[PDB]
C-alpha cells in the first residue's frame, strides 16, 4: 500500500519495538 516498506516499517518497527513492545521484543 505504501512506497518504501522499510522507513515507516523500520520506524514503526524500531519505534513500536523500541517504544512499545520492546519487552515483548526483548522477551517475546
Amino acid at each position: 500500500f505504501s512506497g518504501p516498506p522499510g522507513l515507516q516499517g523500520r520506524l514503526q518497527r524500531l519505534l513500536q519495538a523500541s517504544g512499545n513492545h520492546a519487552a515483548g521484543i526483548l522477551t517475546m
